[PDB]
RNA sequence: GAUCGAUCGAUCGAUCGAUCC
């Protein structure tokens, strides 16, 4: 039921401006957005129709939001719908919108509609309601339909533009540090949505914090353990792994050239990442020892960054866990090739596992943090036993391994496994949540705590001075609604201004496509896979291959998570077909009736036919070339 | 294919997680 706390927050929004409203429950902003709709379709006379957008940003809310809109609007006779990546595949969307007043479609689908041409003005609704309108900071799709209708208003034809209230739970700070940074943010935020007014809570204060989250901070710094018997001994692995893999690169310590790299760090993944790139590009002319150097040194780097994983999750989680892992990286590997370096390297491994084995199941080697992780979870769950608690961690690597940890560890047995009757739940990002726990991150049931657990206090100064831009982001909003509506308004037109300024100067032109015919090789392999001649750009983002020589180069493998997205259907992943390769190629789609194997010019280098030099890309848009539309009149 | 957040490294790059099409 409607009541006094959210009349305060609906009523600056129910003038006709824009605003920056934020609660920090969901069903409060739930009934507000009901309520402003309500309020602005109801406000219309006689002969006038409303065509308010509601713009969700995950499909479960919006279903959510879809479900309460419909269920609510039944009696006042409005055409209630939504669209989304499972919705408009072949449908008139300009159909839906001109018959519909409270559609709920997503934001990517009008940004791909206004690039299109559907839709071609944004005056045709009258109410636009940004769910967790947070997010338009850079290249949202919130913030791509904030540049339509801020190039659609100071371009000097502004019609019966919209409201542009929007809805979020925390302004943010970014990365400020003083107020001044803070104000500036919190003001740039507020001319993006193009708004006025900030509501919030200022008068009704005896019943906002009822069904508050209001946690508790209780930071606890654990050290390292000492007996590093299972890193020694990865260590020496990975030592004499390098030592035996500079016999074909002599210059390998030369390829990167960052620092003095540990083992069991993330500077040496990236070390290991960059000395792979660079040796991925090697141009010996002989293009047969060529590529079995280069197998070599993927091979070697793979293992190499499959030990520093392992030392990674023995630092964070258990040693078991670790050991599994490497013993089902090998298992993996192993099927795959039986070449003299992949020999070596298992049975090295096989070598070492005698006493690896022995290492893991040695009691005195138990990781300290997960000691006193086992500790607070037996004093928490023994001063309640009804507590549902979450566990966050930063890999996902660990979310199996704390799953096992608690499955096998018997000092725990009241919990459940809770991988994302479930006692604890161990996810990575987003209920009761009675308890969370930040496993080395960086509601209801009101009386909640928030454990902190790490090895470094800089974690613990980063929640620090978060807390403290927090407070420096509530006096931000306090003095932002100190301000008046006028002044207010010039600075946020200025600072639009300004943006819209800086961003027609940053607009690259089309740059000269590479008239000559490169082709495209394996990463681990260096095998001729095809030419930029036969290679056809679908909608500007997808690259196919229609040669029938290339058709016989890879092979299908089953795809373990199958989804449509609006183009194509998948069917099957395409690997490399090779002796003893098996990379990853691309993948295996329909578009209507044809079976086309995209690529990826991630997984592949591009070689010259004129020069030879061995380029490497990340993203197709990086490639510039003759990039020639797939038309479907050939095959 | 794109976007976001965190970490690390030389205005850019790598890893992780999430989201959408
Ligand atoms: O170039 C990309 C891309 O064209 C295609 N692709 C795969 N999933 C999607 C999708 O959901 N939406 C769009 N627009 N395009 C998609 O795959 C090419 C790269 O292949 P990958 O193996 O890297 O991607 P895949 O999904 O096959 O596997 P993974 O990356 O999730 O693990
Ligand atoms: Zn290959």
């Amino acid at each position: 039921k409607p009541r006094n706390y959210q009349l305060e927050l609906a009523l600056p929004a129910m003038k006709g401006k824009n605003t920056i409203i934020c609660a920090p429950t969901g069903c409060g902003k739930t009934f507000v957005s009901l309520l402003i709709c309500e309020h602005h379709l109801k406000k219309f006379p006689q002969g006038q129709k409303g065509k308010v957008v509601f713009f969700a940003n995950q499909i479960p809310v919006y279903e959510q939001q879809k479900s309460v809109f419909s269920k609510y609007f039944e009696r006042h006779g409005y055409r209630v719908t939504g669209i989304s990546g499972a919705t408009a595949e072949n449908v008139p969307v300009e159909q839906i919108v001109e018959n519909n007043d409270i559609i709920i479609l997503t934001p990517q689908i009008l940004v791909n509609n206004l690039k299109k041409g559907t839709i071609p003005s944004l005056s045709i609704f009258t109410l636009m309601i940004f769910d967790e309108c947070h997010n338009t900071s850079k290249q949202h799709p919130y913030n791509m339909i904030m540049f339509n209708y801020l190039d659609q208003k100071l371009g000097g034809s502004s019609g019966p533009l919209p409201q542009v209230i929007g809805l979020t739970a925390s302004v943010g700070v970014g990365d400020a540090k003083n107020t001044d940074e803070a104000l500036d943010y919190i003001c740039k935020l507020c001319a993006s949505l193009d708004a006025s007014v900030i509501a919030t809570v200022k008068h009704n204060l005896e019943e906002l914090e009822q069904v508050v989250y209001k946690p508790q901070k209780f930071f606890r710094k654990v050290e390292s353990r000492i007996s590093d018997k299972f890193k020694y001994i990865i260590a020496q692995l990975m030592r004499d792994t390098e030592s035996l893999a500079k016999r074909i690169c002599k210059d390998l310590e030369n390829l990167s050239q960052i620092q003095n790299r540990e083992f069991g760090t993330q500077k040496y993944e990236q070390w290991i990442v960059t000395v792979q790139k660079a040796c991925m590009v090697f141009q010996m002319p002989d293009k047969d020892e060529e590529s079995r150097i280069c197998k070599a040194l993927f091979l070697y780097t793979s293992h190499l960054r499959k030990y520093n994983d392992a030392l990674i999750i023995s630092e964070h989680a258990r040693m078991k866990d670790a050991l599994d892992y490497l013993k089902d990286f090998f298992s993996n590997v192993r099927a795959a090739g039986f070449d003299e370096i992949e020999q070596d390297l298992t049975q090295r491994f096989e070598e070492k596992l005698q006493e690896l084995e022995s290492v893991s199941r040695d009691p005195s080697n138990e990781n300290p943090k997960l000691e006193d992780l086992c500790f607070i979870l037996q004093e928490e769950y023994h001063l309640n036993p009804e507590t549902i608690t979450i566990l966050f961690v930063k890999t996902r690597a660990l979310v199996d391994a704390l799953k096992n940890w608690i499955e096998g560890n018997p000092k725990l047995s009241f919990l459940k496994p809770g991988i994302l009757d479930h006692n604890i739940l161990i996810a990575t990002s987003v209920a009761q949540c009675n308890l969370v726990i930040l496993y080395e991150y960086v509601g209801r049931a009101r009386g909640s705590k928030c454990f902190l657990l790490t090895s470094n206090a800089g974690v613990i100064e980063k929640e620090q001075i978060n807390m403290y831009k927090e407070k420096m982001m509530n006096d931000s909003i306090l003095r932002l609604q100190t301000w008046d509506e006028a002044v207010f308004r010039e600075k946020i037109l200025h600072i639009q201004t300004h943006e819209k300024f800086i961003r027609d100067s940053q607009e690259k032109p089309k740059p000269v496509p590479d008239k000559e015919n490169k082709k495209l090789l394996c990463r681990k392999c260096k095998a001729l896979a095809c030419y930029t001649a036969d290679v056809r750009v679908i909608e500007e983002c997808h690259y196919t291959v229609l040669g029938d020589a290339f058709k016989e180069c890879f092979v299908s493998r089953p795809h373990p998570k199958p989804k449509q997205f609006s183009s194509f259907e998948k069917r099957a992943k395409i690997f490399c077909a090779r002796q003893n390769c098996s990379h990853d190629w691309g993948i295996h789609v329909k578009y209507k009736t044809f079976e086309i194997p995209v690529i990826k010019i991630e997984s592949f280098v591009v070689e010259d036919i004129a020069t030879g030099v061995q380029t490497l890309y990340s993203k197709w848009k990086d490639f510039h070339f003759e990039k020639i539309p797939f038309d479907p009149a050939e095959m």
